[PDB]
């Protein structure tokens, strides 16, 4: 039948004919076909989003991301304790709903679960079936988490969950969901989460990063594709003033981009990336910013050294800083714009060979790992491979090494972040000019920008050592400065 | 010739007849029968309390109690560092005899030893004799420690050792020792414990579980025999509004209680409870409870939840602390009141199942270890015994997930602890007033016993997941309201 | 035909002659000689500071000396970060150097290269060759470091490299340096230290410790050398009133000591000590101690408990805390100090036999290992080897429990610092008399020089249990007594 599909569908055809799935039936992933054929338009086929379906040829693929691994120093790892990657984030993001909960992140196939379990997601409405001894089952959304209700308290956590965080954690809704979360699909930005959830079952899909009609390397996230566009030539994925990707947009509501080849670096920033999903408020005029706001489904793609001045070049900002009053960004990890321009980046390596190494699965058959790998813990598939000439001491000698120079620098922005805010608390009670406190509000602003990127960049330095020590350096700078200036003004009003 | 005693000694009697314990002659446990006979019982016969009696005829339990384990990581862990299980000890329990020194369990053969020679007991008098070399040393108290004696003074120690403290420590007092410590015995809660630690040669006797006479299940704690007797039908260990105690009292000096099945959690509950053995001071009068009072041998038998209130009951707390004044409650090892009502207990699972599993010795027969395990240390035989699919990556993923996730809380209570102890330390100097302070001082009660119980307690949440989470959250949020009413009235001021 | 040099050069013949290198001719270790004899004294010899020509006949000592490992927690660990060795360095070295980085010791033949590219050395103008990917490599100073020019700059670094540094991380400057660095060589004290760093290529040469003239052990340290000709009745090394070393005085020009038997107490001690090597400032008038001043290269030979006397004796201090203005004592790494009249001292062991282990060659010859071991990583040899009856576990338990106990004293001690250094801030800022303040900085002077002695020695108590007690009760001590002096002078002013 595929040639009368086709009639209506021609970027199916674009895709599909010649491709790799050539020969699948439209009838392997499209249900009641033969109703819309037989009484039109009206009746959709059903299109389960699924990664079984992709399994029943993709065996190695399917089995690797599902594949459960008990790391023996456990998950749900807060990351605000001492010997945590964020030791003083309750006075740093003091304001910010990551004061409820904020772990490490674990598996893929964890990703739905976790955001709704979380304690800032809904209240602590959303829990384990069973609780803990269930809390490394994997699969469907809903057969792992139970519902307690609109109305059920738990309390110390919070509401932060909304619409457009489930765009990086499924390729659930990709038939309906409108491009950016403006309205017209099933959900929207303005969509009441406790409905969007439901529709969740999976985490991300095959069809994330691979086109399902013709198996091309692809992006479906919209927010990417967005900063794709608005600077084609000068974006950290570009090259030659040019991007390897094209648009194909549906009915103007929705877009996928097929790259010629793969970027391991795209479909890695459709999520690991910083990113504004949530509500804000405005630096020049102070009003509220709202799910009507496009600036709440956005990728800058700017690095750790750009994102202020970005933030301001949007009269955006995410929190005041419950103390300093400070006008902050929250940022979330960035691998994207912090692996862009560094070694590895420079030398033609994208994630996919550090975090999806080869392995010998089936009986004796060679792929890439789709449960993506923590590289210290397998040094000599994510290193050795390429570092012929590493020993596995060697190699995690130097991801340590690398880690321990930055975390140093991380610990002392930190160290002189608590100082700033702690002094300023100190100028407002030794009553201190007001017009200071602005002042000293821009060195908060610009230290927190560059010291808490690192908290929120998952590999302490690894994916940018230069370009961390450059931002953490700046953040120290900013803090003593700020600190400084706090302290001349607290004599000043005595002299 | 024993129903000659018999005639005499009648509660022995009914014990030990017709039990595992029949054919052993009296004289093999007593000594001078013949003076108790011949001289009359003026004379009493010697009762040398000891395990290696019950080794000569138990060898498996004997052995593994006393056998000696290096552990690579040491013992004598302070809790008041900073990657400790209690890193703002100094702050939040500042006016404690705990701020001199607080290190980590280590195992039950070091008990007496490491009681006589921390640094908050007899102000340093009592040390390893050769030092550090000899701090594995197991055996008799005296053979392993020295005593430098009264008028020798060590910088930075307490003097928090008193006689109650030795009833955790030694069945070696069993006969020297009325009911509660009342007057009467050779020691009392008002004897010197100079005296007292004398006459302690041995850690827990194989007594404390077990009866000489007959075998049978049982306590000798004063306190946990008490606590049971008061709440009959409805304490931690009931069942059907009853508990499982026949309670043998004799010369209405002492008593036992027996029970017909082996409940390891009253077994441990003899030592690893809540409790009170230490003077401290009425909420009303502002005056001493010496070691007159009964409240110095106290057992509640209460969890997080509850405690506050018992004590607040009682007209009793232990310290002010040191900057707010805030009649704060010492809280000590509550295992059995945590563990009480978990999924486990609700299981019937009884301590012993993880902390003493089943191992087989030289010959290998099947015996109880009495070197208490970690489990963490030992998931095999304390996990994968009777969760038979986990893997061992599996059991030290499900302790470590749910210590992660309670440690993340009991970090985030200790932050808001300290800021409720800062802004007060600030609110007294910006001038607001004993009743805006009473109040703040009010919330600094209830959120430290909403977090102290935690770091008290040893399995940081793994015994009761979800009363650690209820209770710390709890905490979070009262120290939340303090600091909310001080930095309130802190404006209410200068406004 | 050795004899025309002998003429001129006396102590030479008396070292090399009848020594086990006696035969060695004088053209293995010299060139330009023939030249020498032919155009006078004019024309010095060249003798090349070569550990390649004691590599030649001494294969086993040099091949451990130069060993690549890599340890997989990698280097670089900054010691102020929150699980570190010093986690309040930040603000308790306030106003220091230290603070732009300290990092844990790695292996001998790294030191030079992380002399000159550590943050605090020359503003971050020497870094590695290729980055972190060349970080592990060994050998000569600029094969593997760069030069980036003395125009360039690099963020939150430090200035704190001195020609006297060098003295402390190689020999090659054995025939270039007056004594103490006074002027007269090619290098002294007040030299452009960029113009020294060009002629270091090696780390401590072979001869720092071996004569190799006559292969007697020795020292070449001037400043060591200096200590005790100066105490040589009453230093550390002393028995009997005498030091083992007679002081040989070339040309009045450089000094070295030989031993009759191997001292490495002393040998370690050339680099293993507190020391002065830096301008400071004079207590009795606040004046600058310069280059000129010989206190710059200058070895106290001091434990914990004298340094403080010492200091003020010589009338001297580093720096001024940042916050409280106390004239503080910079320590570094007192480890031979440490070490003497340790239970280890007194017993005869010397550095080398738990650091030099004995371990065999490929070809089967025993020697000491030249790469100096960390005995926590290597037990087997560093402990077990003298102490048979030690598993491996207890040799971990014991070093770690030592460690364990220090450390929860060394965490109070900073608990405790910081308490003054906030109670100080908040006493001025309440405007507390200058008088108490003075008294306050003494106290601080006195915690500081108890307390800091130990995070800059690096074995955390090990080397002495009993003097890191001492010395960090001491600490503690002195703290309280000003935060009690600090809290009663504050209610006073108010009163
Ligand atoms: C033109 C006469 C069509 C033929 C022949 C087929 N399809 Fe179709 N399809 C068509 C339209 C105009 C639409 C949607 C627009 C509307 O408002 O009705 C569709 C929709 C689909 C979808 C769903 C997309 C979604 O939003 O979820 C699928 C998966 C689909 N069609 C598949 C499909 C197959 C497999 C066909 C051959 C058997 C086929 N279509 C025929 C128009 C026409
Ligand atoms: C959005 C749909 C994502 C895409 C595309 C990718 N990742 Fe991801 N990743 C995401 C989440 C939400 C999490 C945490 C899940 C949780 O429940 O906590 C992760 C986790 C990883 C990790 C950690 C691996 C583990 O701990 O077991 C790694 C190393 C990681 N992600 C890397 C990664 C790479 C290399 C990608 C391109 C191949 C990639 N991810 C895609 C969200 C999303
Ligand atoms: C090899 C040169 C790498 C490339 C290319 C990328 N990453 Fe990485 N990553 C690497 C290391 C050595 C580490 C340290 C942590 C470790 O496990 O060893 C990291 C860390 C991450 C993490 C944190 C989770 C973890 O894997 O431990 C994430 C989520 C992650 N990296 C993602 C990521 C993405 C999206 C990349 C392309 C932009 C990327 N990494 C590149 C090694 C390498
Ligand atoms: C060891 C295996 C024992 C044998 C055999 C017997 N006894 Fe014992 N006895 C033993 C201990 C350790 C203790 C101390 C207290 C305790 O409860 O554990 C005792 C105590 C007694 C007492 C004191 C009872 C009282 O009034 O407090 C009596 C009167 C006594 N034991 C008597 C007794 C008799 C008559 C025995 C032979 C029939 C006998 N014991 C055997 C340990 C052991
Ligand atoms: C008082 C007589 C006790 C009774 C009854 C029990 N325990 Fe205990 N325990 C006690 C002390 C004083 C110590 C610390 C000893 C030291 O010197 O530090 C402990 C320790 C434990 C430990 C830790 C062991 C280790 O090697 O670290 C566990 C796991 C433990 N105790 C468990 C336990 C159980 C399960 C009991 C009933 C079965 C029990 N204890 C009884 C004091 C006393
Ligand atoms: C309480 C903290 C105990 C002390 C002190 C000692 N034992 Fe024990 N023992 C205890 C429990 C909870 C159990 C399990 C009983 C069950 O229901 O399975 C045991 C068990 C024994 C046994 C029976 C066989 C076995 O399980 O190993 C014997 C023979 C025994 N214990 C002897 C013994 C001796 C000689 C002791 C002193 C060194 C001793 N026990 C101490 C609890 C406690
Ligand atoms: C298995 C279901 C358990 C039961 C039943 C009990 N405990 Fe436990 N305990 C358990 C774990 C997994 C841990 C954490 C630390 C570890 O080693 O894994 C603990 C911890 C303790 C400790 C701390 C010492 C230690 O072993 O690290 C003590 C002193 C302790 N537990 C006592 C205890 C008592 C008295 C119990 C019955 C009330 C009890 N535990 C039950 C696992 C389990
Ligand atoms: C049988 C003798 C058990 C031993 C020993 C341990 N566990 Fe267990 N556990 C058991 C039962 C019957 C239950 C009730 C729920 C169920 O699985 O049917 C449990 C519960 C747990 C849970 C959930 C805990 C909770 O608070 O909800 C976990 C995570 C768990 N068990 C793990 C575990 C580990 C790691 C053990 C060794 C320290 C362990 N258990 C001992 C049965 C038994
Ligand atoms: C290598 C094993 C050597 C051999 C063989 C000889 N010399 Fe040497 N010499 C050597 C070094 C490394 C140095 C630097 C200083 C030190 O003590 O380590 C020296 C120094 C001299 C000097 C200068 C001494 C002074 O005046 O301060 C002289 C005059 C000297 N050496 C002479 C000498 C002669 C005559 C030898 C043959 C009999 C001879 N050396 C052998 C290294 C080595
Ligand atoms: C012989 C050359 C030794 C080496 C190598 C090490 N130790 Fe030692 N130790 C030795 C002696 C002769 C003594 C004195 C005690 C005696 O009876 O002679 C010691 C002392 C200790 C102690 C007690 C330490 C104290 O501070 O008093 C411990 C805990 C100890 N030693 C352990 C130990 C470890 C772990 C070693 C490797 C790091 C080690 N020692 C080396 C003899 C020798
Ligand atoms: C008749 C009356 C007798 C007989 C035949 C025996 N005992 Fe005793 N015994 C008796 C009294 C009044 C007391 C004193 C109680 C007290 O002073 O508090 C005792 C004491 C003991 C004890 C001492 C308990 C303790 O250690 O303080 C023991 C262990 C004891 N008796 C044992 C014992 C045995 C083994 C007998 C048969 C050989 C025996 N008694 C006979 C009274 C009487
Ligand atoms: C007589 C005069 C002689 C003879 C026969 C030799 N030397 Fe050698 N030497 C001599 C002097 C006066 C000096 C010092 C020059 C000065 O003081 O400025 C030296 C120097 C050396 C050195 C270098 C020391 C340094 O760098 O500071 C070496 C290594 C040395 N002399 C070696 C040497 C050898 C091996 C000889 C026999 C071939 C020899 N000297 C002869 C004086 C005299
Ligand atoms: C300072 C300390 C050092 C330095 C810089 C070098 N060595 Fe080595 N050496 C040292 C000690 C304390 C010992 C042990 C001596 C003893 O136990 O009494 C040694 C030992 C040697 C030996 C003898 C064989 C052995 O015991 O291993 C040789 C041949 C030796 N040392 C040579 C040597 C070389 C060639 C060096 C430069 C690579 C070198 N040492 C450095 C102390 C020190
Ligand atoms: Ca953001
Ligand atoms: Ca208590
Ligand atoms: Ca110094």
């Amino acid at each position: 039948g595929r040639e009368t599909c086709y009639a209506c569908h021609t970027e199916v055809k674009s895709l599909k004919e010649n491709s790799k799935h050539a020969a699948i039936a439209c009838t392997v992933c499209h249900d009641k076909t033969k109703e819309h054929l037989e009484k039109g338009p009206d009746v959709k086929p059903v299109t389960k989003i699924d990664q079984a379906v992709c399994g029943s040829c993709h065996k190695n693929q399917y089995e690797s991301f599902y594949a459960v691994h008990h790391d023996p120093t456990g998950a749900r790892k807060e990351k605000g304790i001492p010997a945590g990657r964020s030791p003083l984030q309750d006075k740093l993001l003091a304001g910010h709903g990551f004061t409820f909960e904020h772990a490490e992140p674990r598996g893929h196939a964890y990703m739905v679960v976790d955001q709704f379990a979380v304690d800032r997601f809904q209240g602590g409405r959303y829990q384990f079936k069973g609780g803990w001894k269930n809390y490394d089952k994997v699969g469907k959304t809903w057969d792992i988490l139970e519902d307690r209700g609109p109305n059920a308290k738990l309390p110390e956590t919070a509401m932060a969950g909304n619409p457009t965080c489930i765009q990086c954690k499924s390729s659930d809704l990709i038939l309906q969901w409108k491009h950016l979360g403006e309205k017209g699909g099933k959900f929207d930005r303005t969509s009441n989460v406790n409905d969007v959830v439901k529709a969740i079952n999976n985490p991300v899909g095959c069809i994330h990063c691979h086109d399902p009609h013709g198996a091309q390397p692809r992006i479906v996230r919209d927010g990417l594709i967005a900063a794709i566009e608005k600077d084609p030539a000068k974006n950290i994925f570009a090259k030659n003033g040019k991007t390897d990707l094209k648009v194909i947009d549906f009915r103007g509501f929705r877009k996928i981009g097929v790259m010629e080849k793969t970027d391991s670096r795209m479909m890695c920033a459709q999520c690991h990336v910083e990113y504004n999903c949530n509500p804000g408020t405005q630096r020049t005029d102070g009003k509220p910013v709202t799910f009507a706001d496009a600036r709440t489904n956005h990728f800058p793609l700017k690095n750790s050294l750009q994102l202020l001045e970005h933030y301001r070049s949007i009269d955006f900002f995410d929190f005041k800083h419950a103390v300093t009053g400070a006008k902050l960004i929250k940022f979330q990890h960035p691998e994207a714009e912090t692996y862009a321009g560094s070694a590895h980046d420079k030398a033609g390596v994208q994630c996919h060979q550090c975090h999806m190494p080869q392995v010998k699965g089936k009986d004796g058959k060679k792929y890439s790992t789709h449960g993506v790998v923590k590289p210290i813990q397998m040094v000599q598939e994510s290193c050795i491979s390429c570092h012929k000439d590493y020993t596995p001491n060697k190699a995690k000698f130097m991801i340590e090494t690398i880690r321990n120079y930055t975390k140093g620098k991380m610990r002392k922005s930190e160290y002189w972040l608590a100082q700033l805010i702690d002094t300023f608390a100190v100028a407002q009670r030794e009553g201190v000019s007001p017009t200071i406190l602005d002042q000293a509000r821009l060195k908060h602003e610009e230290a927190h920008a560059l010291w808490e990127y690192w908290t929120a960049e998952n590999s302490d330095g690894f994916h940018n050592p230069e370009q961390a020590r450059q931002s953490l350096t700046g953040s120290i700078s900013a803090s003593k400065a700020g600190v400084k200036l706090l302290n001349d003004a607290i004599m000043a009003v005595k002299q």
